[PDB]
C-alpha cells in the first residue's frame, strides 16, 4: 500500500534509464559502443564515463531476468552486450592479456573498447564471475528455445574464458567491490562460487565440460565459511575495519537461489548468518548519519557502504539501501516457499528489534508468530524503499549516494547500478525471482580447505556472424 504507487512507476523509469546508459543508441551516452554499459553518464565531478565489468554484469543479470520473465524486447540490447564482451575480453590491459588469463580481472575500460591505462585498484576478480553469471542465464534461454549454435559457438566460449579465469585466480589476492581494499573480499568469493556451479551445469548443457569448475567450487565454498565471525560476515580479510559492509548484503542477494533453504553454508538471505549479518551491518549506520536521528531499531534507516567510508564524506547509497530491502524480500519469499521461519540464537536480535515478542523457535506459515513477524519484516523492508523514494528526484532519477545530514543526491548522477538495484528489489517484493543456479547440490562444506588452483583454456571469440 505505502509505496506501490511509486515503485511500479519508478520501475518503468529504471528500465529506460538503463537503456539510455547503454550505447550505441542510449540517450545519455553518445560515444559509447553497441553493448557497452556506461556506469554513469557524468563525465567529471565525478568522471564515471567508463564501463566497469562488475557494473555491466550486475545490470545485465537484471536485464536477463526481465527478458526471461517475458520482456523479450530486450533481445538486441542483451545480444549487443555479448558481442561487446567478445571484443572486451580480448583487450590487453594493465592487468594482462586474454591469452594470459589475468586481465579479465581488469576493473574497467573506456566506452570505445580501449584499455584504461591509468592507475586503478586492479585487479578485481568479481567481474569474470559476475559476467559469466549474466551470460549463463541468457545461454539457458537460448538452449530452452532452440538456438543451440548461438548457445554453443558464441555464448559458451565467452563463458569458458571467464570460468577458466575464476578457477585459476580465485585464491590469489585483489581489490574489493568498492575498489579500495586489497585482499580477499566476501562478495567476490560468494559470486565466484556461484559462477563455477551454474557454469558447470550450463557447460554440461551445451554438450561440453567444465572440469575446473567442479574441482574448485567446493574449495571456494570451503574458503567461504571462514568469512563468518560468529557475530556477522567479514567484508574483507586484511582490514582494520569492523568488517561490517554492504558487500555482504550484496553477496547474499546476488547468490540468492529460489529452490534453496536457509543454508548457512552458502549464506542465503533467510539463513541465520545473513540474518544476523543484516542486523549487524544495518545497525552500523544508525547513529553516524544525522539523516537517521530518531529512527528506532524497529524502523528502517538510510544505509551506506560501510561506516569507515570517507568518500564524499561517506554517505548512504541507494543500491546499498535497496540491498537492505532486497535480502528481506528474498527472506520473505523463502519463508513462504518453505512454510517455515526458524528463529535461532544466532538470528534472535534480528527478529527481536522488529517483533518484541520474538523468541527461539520454528514457526510455520499457519502460526500466529509467522504472521506477525512477516508483517514486521515487510514493513521494515518497505521502510528502506520509502527512504529511497524520499531522496529520489522529481523525474525518478537516482544518483550513487545521497547526503548524510539532509539527503540530497551526491556523486555520479544516473548511476546505472542504482536502477538495477531498484528493478531487482521491486521484483522480489512482487515475488519475481531468477532461475536457480544449483545451490541444492552445492551446499556441502568439504573436509579440508585446499589453497589450490585449476586451469581452463583461454580463446578469443570473433563476432563471426549471426546464425
Ligand atoms: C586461499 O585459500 C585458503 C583456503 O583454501 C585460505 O586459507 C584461509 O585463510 C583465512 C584468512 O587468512 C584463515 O582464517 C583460514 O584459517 C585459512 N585456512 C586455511 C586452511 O589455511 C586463504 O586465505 C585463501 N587466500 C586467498 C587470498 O584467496
Ligand atoms: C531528470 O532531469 C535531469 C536534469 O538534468 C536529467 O539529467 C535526468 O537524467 C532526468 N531523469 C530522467 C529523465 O529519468
Ligand atoms: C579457441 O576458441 C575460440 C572460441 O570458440 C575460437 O575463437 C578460437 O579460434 C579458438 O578455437
Ligand atoms: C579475442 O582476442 C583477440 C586478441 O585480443 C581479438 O583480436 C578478438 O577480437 C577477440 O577479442
Amino acid at each position: 500500500a505505502t509505496l506501490d504507487s511509486w515503485l511500479s512507476n519508478e520501475a518503468t523509469v529504471a528500465r529506460t534509464a538503463i537503456l539510455n546508459n547503454i550505447g550505441a543508441d542510449g540517450a545519455w551516452v553518445s560515444g559509447a559502443d553497441s553493448g557497452i554499459v556506461v556506469a554513469s553518464p557524468s563525465t567529471d565531478n565525478p568522471d564515471y564515463f567508463y564501463t566497469w565489468t562488475r557494473d555491466s554484469g550486475l545490470v545485465l543479470k537484471t536485464l536477463v531476468d526481465l527478458f526471461r520473465n517475458g520482456d523479450t524486447s530486450l533481445l538486441s540490447t542483451i545480444e549487443n552486450y555479448i558481442s561487446a564482451q567478445a571484443i572486451v575480453q580480448g583487450i590487453s590491459n594493465p592487468s594482462g592479456d586474454l591469452s594470459s588469463g589475468a586481465g579479465l580481472g581488469e576493473p574497467k575500460f573506456n566506452v570505445d573498447e580501449t584499455a584504461y591505462t591509468g592507475s586503478w585498484g586492479r585487479p578485481q576478480r568479481d567481474g569474470p564471475a559476475l559476467r559469466a553469471t549474466a551470460m549463463i542465464g541468457f545461454g539457458q534461454w537460448l538452449l530452452d528455445n532452440g538456438y543451440t549454435s548461438t548457445a554453443t559457438d558464441i555464448v559458451w566460449p565467452l563463458v569458458r574464458n571467464d570460468l577458466s579465469y575464476v578457477a585459476q585466480y580465485w585464491n590469489q589476492t585483489g581489490y574489493d567491490l568498492w575498489e579500495e581494499v586489497n585482499g580477499s573480499s566476501f562478495f567476490t568469493i560468494a559470486v565466484q562460487h556461484r559462477a563455477l556451479v551454474e557454469g558447470s551445469a550450463f557447460a554440461t548443457a551445451v554438450g561440453s565440460s567444465c572440469s575446473w569448475c567442479d574441482s574448485q567450487a567446493p574449495e571456494i565454498l570451503c574458503y567461504l565459511q571462514s568469512f563468518w565471525t560468529g557475530s556477522f560476515i567479514l567484508a574483507n580479510f586484511d582490514s582494520s575495519r569492523s568488517g561490517k559492509d554492504a558487500n555482504t548484503l550484496l553477496g547474499s542477494i546476488h547468490t540468492f537461489d529460489p529452490e534453496a533453504a536457509c543454508d548457512d553454508s552458502t549464506f542465503q538471505p533467510c539463513s541465520p548468518r545473513a540474518l544476523a549479518n543484516h542486523k549487524e551491518v544495518v545497525d552500523s549506520f544508525r547513529s553516524i548519519y544525522t539523516l537517521n536521528d530518531g529512527l528506532s531499531d524497529s524502523e528502517a534507516v538510510a544505509v551506506g557502504r560501510y561506516p569507515e567510508d570517507t568518500y564524499y564524506n561517506g554517505n548512504p547509497w541507494f543500491l546499498c539501501t535497496l540491498a537492505a530491502a532486497e535480502q528481506l524480500y528474498d527472506a520473505l519469499y523463502q519463508w513462504d516457499k518453505q512454510g517455515s521461519l526458524e528463529v535461532t540464537d544466532v538470528s534472535l536480535d534480528f527478529f527481536k528489534a522488529l517483533y518484541s515478542d520474538a523468541a527461539t523457535g520454528t514457526y510455520s506459515s499457519s502460526s500466529s508468530t509467522y504472521s506477525s513477524i512477516v508483517d514486521a519484516v515487510k514493513t521494515f523492508a518497505d521502510g528502506f524503499v520509502s527512504i529511497v523514494e524520499t531522496h529520489a528526484a522529481s523525474n525518478g532519477s537516482m544518483s550513487e549516494q545521497y547526503d548524510k545530514s539532509d539527503g540530497e543526491q551526491l556523486s555520479a548522477r544516473d548511476l546505472t547500478w542504482s536502477y538495477a538495484a531498484l528493478l531487482t528489489a521491486n521484483n522480489r517484493r512482487n515475488s519475481v525471482v531468477p532461475a536457480s543456479w544449483g545451490e541444492t547440490s552445492a551446499s556441502s562444506v568439504p573436509g579440508t580447505c585446499a589453497a589450490t588452483s585449476a586451469i581452463g583454456t583461454y580463446s578469443s571469440v570473433t563476432v563471426t556472424s549471426w546464425p
